[PDB]
């Protein structure tokens, strides 16, 4: 009966609320369901009830979640994506669509960073733009999402593609720019950044170099 009660409840909520506020309403039920399940039922049924309160409420509209998941990742919505993640992590086949689609977001945002390559400061901008992409996307995986290695592997795979970008009928531009970045930074010419900061920029260079094919 709780499968049928939340089969109609999940169908009722979507007709009134869009996917953005549908997340809070579903989590507004599971948070309350976990409380009312431990006030009445045996502790053996705590995991079986919730598994039924998500199969007929979250896994039931699996395609509805994946239809509206595109706009969530593009706008870097902190609240509408953390709630979006905790719904899919319970469903067995729901989560892998999110990590693959989020992998395309770095592969699209990363290219825009390494697109306006200036003809006078090529190596510094390429590394710094990657740290802009890497230093932000690691935060997003860690400040609203959990420390999931699936998203981390997606970010690692996506950052690999943007770094190892091959122009049509041309070699990849990654190896020389990273090679030039070190030499442009280890010289004593002009005014340096001093070894207290040189050891910091070179440490961040390893993250860019780790994705080199």
């Amino acid at each position: 009966e709780t499968g049928e009660y939340y089969k109609q409840e999940a169908s009722n909520l979507l007709q009134e609320s869009n996917c953005s506020q549908y997340m809070e309403k579903v989590l507004g039920r599971l948070k309350d369901e976990e409380i009312r399940c431990r006030k009445y039922l045996h502790p053996s049924s705590y995991t079986k009830v919730i598994h039924e309160c998500q199969q007929r409420m979250v896994a039931d509209h699996l395609q509805f979640l994946h239809a509206e998941c595109h706009n969530i990742i593009r706008q870097e919505k902190k609240n509408d994506m953390a709630n979006m993640y905790v719904l899919l992590r319970a469903v067995s086949t729901g989560l892998p669509h999110m990590i693959q689609e989020l992998q395309n977001h770095i592969h699209d945002e990363g290219l825009r960073a390494t697109s306006n390559l200036t003809q006078e400061n090529m190596p510094t901008l390429f590394v710094e733009s990657v740290l802009e992409v890497h230093g932000k996307f690691v935060q997003l995986i860690n400040t609203v999402l959990n420390g999931d290695q699936h998203f981390m592997s997606a970010l690692d795979k996506a950052l690999t593609s943007v770094v190892n970008y091959r122009e049509p009928k041309s070699v990849c531009k990654a190896p020389e720019l990273l090679a030039k970045y070190c030499d442009n930074l280890l010289k004593k010419s002009a005014k340096g950044m001093t070894e207290n900061e040189v050891e910091d920029r070179l440490t961040s260079f390893i993250t860019v170099f780790k994705y080199i094919d």
